């Protein structure tokens, strides 16, 4: 049942408000040991591993239970920024069962918005279909610019998992990360969620994007509008 996932990830999204908004800004929430992280990591954890499903999470690997299930957990998306009192930060759990995904979701917590991932009803936010539009996320630590040369503008916004889900709500064209820095743990639910919007999400090559389940592999994404756009990144 989705009617399960949606209600855990409520439960969550709940629990995140209550505890971990609080420190939205705090620069205590960036001691090392970074904590705030630490303390997003064990709400998830403390309801998502009583389920008995296996979890992928940059701060505990993988744990293994034989499970059917693997969630993918991001608990502080766009950390920095959270700390800072930056607004660009999200909740995010994608939801596999076997190998094919069947549930994700975004939470970006100072706009209250819900996004959906559905395989086979396609991207939501707040229960309302949403789509890509008929302008760019941008990373780089050195590669293209080829690129800012030849786009309307670009973002950097610090928080890829969200910048991700504005793809799939048409307040971009395309995600364009061409460090080889993010983790699965990091891309996994905004792939989901911008690919059933109508993202194309492809590699520094030009082949699919697929979603390991570890917290280590180290990736680009080209995430995309169009065809056209696609190409002329390439």
């Amino acid at each position: 049942k989705l009617k399960f996932w949606r209600e855990v990830a409520i439960d969550i999204i709940s629990d995140f408000e209550t505890t971990i908004m609080p420190f939205f800004g705090n620069p205590d929430g960036g001691k090392l040991v970074k904590l705030v992280d630490k303390l997003a990591e064990d709400l998830i954890l403390s309801r998502i591993t009583e389920l008995g499903v296996n979890v992928v999470s940059e701060e505990v690997g993988v744990i293994d239970n034989e499970s059917e299930y693997t969630v993918i957990v991001d608990p502080l998306d766009g950390s920095y920024n959270f700390i800072a009192g930056i607004p660009f930060f999200a909740l995010s759990l994608a939801v596999f069962k076997k190998d094919k995904p069947i549930y994700a979701i975004i939470y970006e917590p100072m706009t209250e918005r819900f996004f959906e991932g559905i395989p086979g009803e396609g991207a939501f936010l707040n229960g309302k279909r949403i789509k890509v539009r008929k302008s760019i996320s941008f990373y780089s630590r050195g590669k293209g610019h080829e690129i800012v040369k030849h786009v309307k503008r670009t973002r950097t916004l610090g928080a890829i998992a969200l910048e991700l889900a504005y793809l799939a709500m048409g307040a971009l064209d395309g995600v364009v990360d061409v460090r080889k820095y993010v983790r699965p743990t990091d891309i996994a639910a905004g792939t989901i969620i911008a690919k059933e919007a109508g993202a194309l999400i492809k590699d520094s090559a030009g082949k699919d994007i697929d979603i390991s389940f570890n917290a280590t592999d180290r990736l680009d994404v080209i995430a995309v509008n169009s065809e056209e756009l696609l190409k002329t990144i390439l």
